[PDB]
């Protein structure tokens, strides 16, 4: 079972590395029509997998739930989801032979385990669907030959999905069709009756490939996503607390400022996070993201590096032998954090706040970022890929730090993200202690005073910022989904 | 004589009042080499001529000056700037005849009379140069058939003419050839060689013409620069009084505020003069600025309308001829007005000061450059034209009134601007009495706290203040020059 | 009854003659909503009036015909044609009072007399809708304040209008709203409903202005659409005889020639025409076309310049006082000519030739209709208008004079494209006297061998045809209803 | 010592083959005076070494000489080419250890044994320049860590570098800095002021890198450029004579038509190409190259799949060090093929003959041109370097083959251009040969007659041929390169 990235030579990779494409909304007219009167059958009933099976019914599309035997026996939730909405439900001896299309919606980690129960259930020409790459692009899952694969990947979680839907809207989706497993030349056919049904195409599609979306995703993750917020919580709360500020204060402020100032971010990229601050704040935020660029440059390299080579995935895939030991120790070291066991401040911290006194949390989500995009962009993965499992994503995970703390990160996330996240935070703190010695007084913890600044300095300041590579396609992107947004009312 | 645009149809005037067009380096290739060895005498020795002459000997060019008999018997200023020199001086009779360019560098209401003196003594096939098409277009001052017609106009003052050339540098300049007045199609080929010959190809020319350079720059003058600085800074000095500001320091946050938070817009647009602000104060000021628009839109359009009719230069053109009777009993007027005769305080204010009290003057900044520069696009003016003669010139304007208060600023513009000015303040202020009765603190005088905004509204505003087409040419403009200037220096 | 666009300033002119906008399938959202319910009522039952008003039945409104009196006493065919398909039939007095939209689809000749009768009897606050603006713009019908005056134009005849409309497809549309009568504000709410029940957005719609479509369409149909083709057809059918051509053979290679040539036109503009010639026939229809621009541009623009002033329709309303005499004598004199009464040749002339033996043919197609195109842009056309107004409708044009010559074409166009043909073809018929004496062999009857040509050339006369301003829009807008109508499949 | 490029991964590689800007006329304002007063020593008086040398010392930089001894002694032509013209003459002990920058202008195959025996006499922190990368890149040639390196490539041959500059102009040519050896970054400052000294910048210069020039060669020689005339060559000559053309008349069809269709290719692309054939004759060559492009398309990116993973250099290396034995097998093979060994027709076959019975050839400079791109750009090539290496040198390489046939070209270009052709047209001609058995009349040999065509097929063909990435980024390139030559003359 050899890595299939691996298996590709240098133009091979860039061919796959490189495919993203936000699809005409004409592409779509034929709906979910593709699939009409033919047998779907998702596998598991979790998260993704009811609420993109609600989206289907709805659409016009036959669908059923194939569990394991005692999961129908112990009164599973996901027998008892499936049972309560209506839907039919089976085992997969009774479901897989007849199905045209059957849809892994398991955890990842799980994915080798389901796929080869599932396969040679499946019926010839039959379709295996995915809506995330790993299992094809890292494990190397070999898929019988007259098998179609594809892929549709909602850009937000399962219940989103569905309330999307409800309210004549959707979600942005990426979809990919296996070029190993297109024997019928059906793949995007399949894939976008799929999308659509699920109600995409209404929000907007991105044609993609099972390599850039699994690349991208392992890199945004481990780096901006949960790596730097974890990295960054425990930095920041450290330097807070050995500064003299109230423990429970630098707990809340912490806790609550990732989800705070990436609320601005979600509305109008680094340029609004950046413009929430006074200008001597904006100026000195600027040039600690400089400085943390510079530094992290090397770490943000390496990781994309063996995120490339299959170094990364061949790493956990041995711990993931090895029951866990390593992500178990990290995530207990994690949780005996400082910052983990701080009580909570009771009083109230105001909006402006955190933006005011997270000017260093301001910038190391701006250099984490902008460095997750050009490292990525640097390795053949193109814009709107990295915009999308960067800077896109950024607000629900602080939301999630927001709710319960890294604790909480850890858990919602895959182990797939979690162990990214310990590799990299591991090696960002220690990495960060000199600069973190060095800070200035309104760095952390304390508003820098408004007033008077530069005309030239600030211009230039503003127009770096917002030139920057990210913020041009992301406000490009918003522009599409709003404009999608408007017209489903 | 009858006013020249006044002859043309509708297809003639869109062809002269569109013509603008930023010339390529490329087109400079034979810099000033049309005009060696030619005879270019130059009529009155004043700010623009000496320091044109100045350059155009140091490009190699035989320059001499025409002085009136008079002048040189009573040893003028004129007289002595230019022998103090070196410069050849003789009488027109002198001079002239054998004269290839005559260059009218004359007050531009003296011009009918420097014209008609001069005509006669021209040889067959010379040239005759302006720096400001008025005495063409408005007066319709007829040019010998066989005399080419030339402009060159420089962007900016005599001074810093000479001073940029000095540098290796050189000034944004405009050039024109009248088509009545071509009669061996070299117009051109002398206009550019001038243009180059003051060091205009250095920085920026563009090839434009006399009616699209009078009507804006009448506009431009009326509205926006002159108008709008006297109509706001009675409007306000009177409103910070009225509402207990020590008259003393309203006169100086008057008399020195335009120029402070123009300096902003010199350097960036109305795009850095907002920012400047706070975000709360820069919500305000963009709000105030939208409704002074909706206000002024019928008066700005009346000046514009006057002004493409012939209305506007007749009406003046009758007051020279009744003695300026009007003219000198708006500047009496002027100077009784409160703010010319109030006290001046000699203490501190801040330069952030000047932004943070000044909402309003910011606002009517934004307001009246916008409606000019939209008033004039929207009558076959291009986008370029308006930027130079609204945008571009008002930071030197208000550096005028820092100096003497509207005193300096009457007596340093022309009598044509001066007369607009007045035609429009006067009108202007009553026009805006109920807006300012209902003016809320912070508004003017006092700072509005900085503090939280909604996100997604200061997004929209920071969209729609650097997304105007004054703001996008500018940025353009603006870029072309700097990287000039990198060059040259 | 003053000429409107004479009581506007230039500013004002410039406003509506610049507007021209394809506009969002988006903006479409409501359909014919805002019209469901009320009662729209079509005057007259002809070509456009049946035709719109089935296609607008369909969409869901409610139609009905208001004719004469004596039109439903004398059984005449408009009130057949609408009982006949099951509409409601009735008189102005029974229909008009109730009506929320009442539609003029008469004869634009007619409108004086129609408007007159109809406004009286228009209760408060309804609609007056056109779908040419002639009567509004030249003969300045004044409209009572409180109705609201709209217009919608298919840029095809009737037939079409509802063909395409069947097939789930439709025609592209302009529509305005004339500002001096949208009192509340509702007419762009009622123009896009009333062009969406007509088909419109399906097709592709150009928010205008009355004043727009008024002087492109004059300018249009008197220079290249009619006007040319007739001088044209003359020109041609008399040197092809006088130079020894088979009458018979001459009539029918001229009758046949303009639609052939114009078929490559329809589906790739200039561009398509030009390459189905061989290389030096290409090279040489080019040199030809550019000294026809040469020759008659004054001709072009003195119709645009009488067009814009008003000084076209004023003289044409006077011969229609004057019992339409100069128009009879033009008309009568026009059937009269050797080539309308020529015999016509009974063999075979295959496609190819058409074009090999039409070099000529071709040149006046390329110069005329770029000749019309750039006199409009000079008058402040937008180009899309001049694109509509020209290139667009020239097939259908050449379609009439195949069937039945120019007698067809006099005949099929209103009386205003007729006259102003005539006053074109009069002028350019002896006004191209010189050039048709000296074509060379190959410019007209005879084909140009191919074969080699310079590369450099070949390159540049390529380069110069495509990169045409108006094949540059036409290509645009081709490719956008294209899109527009595989979508409707 | 080991392949450079294998040494780097995914991420280093994509940086270094993705380089590629055209620079700004700005970037030279130095022009070559950071050589000034510095000691230039060229290695080897050949074709590039004399002719840069002689543009250098006009430049105004201090150019010398350094000869083997033998050379020297033995008065090679290098020797004698070099005191004729005047310039100082030298042993590498002579003349390297002052050395400030040893070019080494001597055959790519040498490289290994000039560097090995130049390196140890360089003094501390000298440059060492190459025109071709080759011996850095796939020989991974070690440079002494204080030595900068550098590369300017001219992409025209000795003669015309020479003669351009002398015209005051220049040729397109593209720089490099190697990044292991820049130890004081004055890399770029190096290699810009020699390719100013030789007068690139006043025709165009790239900022490259030795990855890409080296990848972009190889690829564009053994395909496009080499292999596919060779290949094409043998095919067509066969196939003419196997269908009856006399093989006297056949030999100058094939030996001179490349030469005479890419003389179009370089006046203006594949567009001008095609555009010289008539219309049949134009969709017949559009289809033939369709399915060339298909038919080939495996073997192409074999060739640029072997050329990035270095198996190609060095399975050429293994030849290398046998003796050539590969290569001169393949040549004496060359050697006896029919097309080599054919009588040459001295009658004349007129130019648009060469078209019209070149279809066949036509379409395979076609589908091999735009291969080779295609496949480039999917290797991580940019656009302007993948031009540059294919149809830029077209014209080029055929132009050899009309002087003295398949001998001359195998003789003119390196040992490894041939060897590379060799590979490629040893497995193109079987690969072809199903294709040309079921070639039609026309195809190859005959002329297809001029005549009608279906409007819309003819303008998607012409869309399809002009729109294709090589032919927009040709016509840029060419626009560049034709505006500057206007200025320098
Ligand atoms: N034709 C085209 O290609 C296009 C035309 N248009 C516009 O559409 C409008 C209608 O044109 P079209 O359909 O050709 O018109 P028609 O010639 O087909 O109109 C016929 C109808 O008009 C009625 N009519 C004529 N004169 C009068 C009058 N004096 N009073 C009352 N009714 C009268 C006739 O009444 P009755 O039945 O009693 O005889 C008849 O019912 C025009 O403004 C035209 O410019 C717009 C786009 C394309
Ligand atoms: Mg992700
Ligand atoms: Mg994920
Ligand atoms: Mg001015
Ligand atoms: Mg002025
Ligand atoms: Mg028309
Ligand atoms: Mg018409
Ligand atoms: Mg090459
Ligand atoms: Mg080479």
């Amino acid at each position: 079972m050899a890595n299939y990235f691996n298996t590709l030579n240098l133009r091979q990779q860039l061919a796959q590395l490189g495919k993203c494409r936000f699809m005409g909304r004409d592409e779509f007219a034929d709906g979910a029509s593709y699939l009409q009167g033919k047998k779907v059958v998702i596998v598991g009933c979790g998260a993704q997998g009811l609420n993109q099976g609600l989206n289907m019914r709805d659409s016009g599309l036959d669908i059923s739930y194939a569990l394991r035997k005692e999961a129908i026996a112990e009164k599973r939730a996901s027998w008892r989801k499936a049972t309560e909405n209506g839907f039919k439900v089976g085992t997969y001896e009774e479901l897989i032979p007849q199905a045209d299309l059957v849809i892994n919606l398991t955890p990842d980690k799980q994915h080798s385990d389901v796929v080869r129960t599932v396969q040679p259930l499946m019926k010839d020409g039959a379709a295996l669907g995915y809506s995330h790459g790993f299992n094809i692009v890292e494990v190397g899952e070999q898929i019988r030959k007259d098998i179609t694969v594809v892929m549709v990947a909602p850009k937000c979680p399962g219940t989103e999905v569905r309330e999307e839907y409800k309210r004549g809207f959707g979600v942005p989706t990426l979809i990919a069709v296996h070029p190993e497993n297109d024997p019928k030349g059906e793949g995007m056919a399949i894939a976008k009756a799929w999308a659509a049904a699920t109600g995409g195409h209404r929000a907007g599609v991105l044609e993609s490939s099972f390599v850039a979306e699994v690349k991208s995703d392992l890199m945004g993750e481990q780096t901006i996503l949960c790596g730097m917020l974890q990295a960054g919580s425990l930095l920041c709360f450290d330097k807070l607390v050995e500064e003299g500020t109230d423990p429970a204060y630098a707990e809340k402020l912490i806790q609550f400022g990732w989800e705070t100032i990436t609320e601005a971010l979600k509305q109008g990229g680094i340029t609004l996070m950046m413009d929430r601050l006074s200008n001597p704040a904006k100026l000195r935020a600027y040039a600690l993201s400089e400085q943390l660029k510079e530094i992290m440059a090397p770490l943000f390299q390496k990781h994309m590096d063996d995120i490339i080579s299959g170094e990364f995935s061949s790493g956990m895939m041995a711990d993931w032998a090895n029951d866990d030991k390593k992500l178990l120790t990290w995530r207990e070291e994690t949780g005996k954090t400082a910052f983990e066991t701080a009580p909570q401040y009771e009083g109230k911290i105001g909006e402006q706040e955190y933006f005011d006194k997270g000017v260093l949390m301001i910038a190391m989500v701006k250099a984490g970022v902008e460095l997750a995009f050009e490292t990525m962009v640097d390795s053949g993965i193109i814009e709107e890929s990295a915009y999308y499992e960067s800077l896109h994503e950024l607000p629900l995970i602080a939301n999630t730090i927001a709710r319960k703390r890294l604790y909480e990160m850890n858990v919602v996330i895959s182990d797939t993200a979690e162990y990214g996240n310990y590799l990299f935070s591991y090696a960002c703190v220690p990495l960060l202690k000199p600069f973190m010695a060095e800070l200035q007084p309104g760095d952390l913890g304390k508003a820098i005073p408004e007033g008077a600044v530069d005309n030239g300095q600030l211009r230039d300041v503003n127009e770096a910022i917002r030139s920057h590579a990210i913020e041009q396609v992301g406000k490009k992107l918003r522009g599409y989904m709003t404009d999608m947004k408007r017209i489903a009312v």
